[PDB]
């Protein structure tokens, strides 16, 4: 089952790489699906002028393949950003942050002309929520924010032994009714001490490449 | 002169420590005079929470044990300074870089008392540049978004906040609607905290006048 899923991830990542057509500033996401993209990037080395990374994990992987990684402040604007997602609904709105890089991932999406999301079918849903929503919080505010999330009906679970690239901690929130991703993303952004929440809806994916169980490509 | 008014305001605020409480302590020079005054209320202060390592250091130097907010829970009273305070007790804070934890403390406090001298009282917030704590990676992106709004962002060099972030001090903002702009700035990706304290304003503001009187707003 895991070898099967890995095959679909590789298909989706490989397909997304074809969009690297011209000389561009490429932004690179985080996760296992992105891991197969990073490997594929060797075949597009002459097209990739500058690389920006959403995580030290991906940076480590990119540098290991000889790619120079440039800070977003010196790169400026990203032409194309490619990243995975934990969930994707019918309007290309995502839950992300399963691998903890959600802050820099959201910053990269914000500074990108175009955002392509690469998934296998298991991540496609009609309604976001079943996968617990990651929220990056200032360590000092963890208990306060946990309480505010309990008021909303969510059940926050502190992800132990995890410190994000930015020095923060993650709350994974269960039992949320997320029928209005736009509204709740806005809501969570107003809670003091929240750095970033895992809903990618205000600025959704421009294209979502999904590998089906039959090894076909669906472009949503 | 200004130091005298700061001490008066801080001393006055300390009188509100009446019962056994969890006290939250702000940051800055005005708060510095409060911390000194807290020796005279040692039996009333059960637990202390600090909005900065600077204040924590000062508190520990006076023998006060400082407890993390996660183990303290809820603060009964939080006392802090401000860079500006308008007519509706809405503040600009973050001149001393502790604005994130200061805002968290205010959010978790039953009551927030702000201590100022008269020089910080204004009719309209904005003249003092608005501090905004941002994720280092997003600094250039956020600077551009602030330029679109008409602000002029200046990176505060050689400053890394307690939380590992950097500060943009923003000039030329028209802040006639603090509530609206605070909400707006919170939606900009990469912004950790902005220096407007309006959505949850001060409950009481103690202001020392030029004539050394106390005005309770
Ligand atoms: O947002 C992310 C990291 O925080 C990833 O894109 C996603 O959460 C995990 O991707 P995968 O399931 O392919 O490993
Ligand atoms: O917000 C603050 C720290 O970030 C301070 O409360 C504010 O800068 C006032 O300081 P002072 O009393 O020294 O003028
Ligand atoms: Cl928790
Ligand atoms: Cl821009």
């Amino acid at each position: 089952k895991k070898n099967n899923q890995d095959e679909l991830k590789k298909l989706a990542a490989t397909e997304a790489a074809k969009s690297i057509t011209t000389e561009i500033t490429l932004g690179v996401g985080t996760g296992s699906t992105v891991g197969f993209l990073i490997e594929e990037l060797v075949n597009y080395r002459d097209k990739i002028k500058t690389v920006v990374s959403s995580s030290e994990d991906s940076t480590r992987k990119l540098k290991a393949l000889g790619f120079d990684v440039v800070d977003l402040n010196y790169a400026g604007e990203i032409d194309l950003y490619i990243d995975g997602a934990d969930e994707c609904n019918n309007h290309k709105e995502l839950i992300k942050g399963g691998g903890a890089a959600l802050t820099r991932e959201k910053i990269c999406v914000a500074a990108a002309k175009k955002f392509i999301c690469i998934i296998d079918e298991s991540k496609k849903v009609n309604t976001l929520g079943n996968f617990p929503l990651p929220i990056e919080v200032i360590p000092m505010a963890r208990s306060y924010i946990a309480r505010q999330i309990v008021k909303l009906g969510g059940q926050p679970v502190y992800r132990e032994q995890t410190i994000t690239d930015n020095g923060n901690v993650i709350l994974d929130v269960y039992n949320l009714k997320i029928d209005n991703p736009l509204k709740l993303e806005t809501e969570l952004n107003q809670i003091t001490g929240v750095v970033t929440n895992g809903i990618f809806a205000l600025k959704p994916a421009d294209t979502v490449i999904m590998a089906t169980k039959d090894s076909n490509i669906v472009v949503l």
